[PDB]
């Protein structure tokens, strides 16, 4: 395992990846730390879709902003230039209110 003094060029975190909120907006962080300004991508699956959008901010994040519209297994695919992240897909479990 790994500690918080050696982590990567590029990360993505948060309770986003794992869990979800119908009809409200789910989120989570990306950190492109030594790969750049940006121009990482995404994908989301599930039994239903999203907008996938984002904010720049002054942080250095590319800050990712969805919105699960029906329950389910959502499924994002993180790519770093045309394939797939080192931890990638990730599956946010959305629970429903209504």
């Amino acid at each position: 395992g790994a500690m918080v003094v050696n982590c990567g060029h590029v990360t993505a975190y948060g309770p986003g990846l794992t869990h979800g909120v119908v009809n409200k907006p789910a989120t989570f962080t990306v950190n492109t730390k030594d790969a750049g300004e940006g121009g990482l991508s995404l994908a989301i699956e599930g039994p239903s879709k999203a907008e996938i959008s984002c904010t720049d901010n002054q942080d250095g994040t590319c800050s990712v902003s969805y919105l699960p519209v029906l329950p389910g297994d959502y499924s994002i695919l993180v790519k770093y230039n045309e394939q797939h992240v080192p931890g990638s897909p990730f599956t946010a479990r959305v629970t429903g209110d209504d």
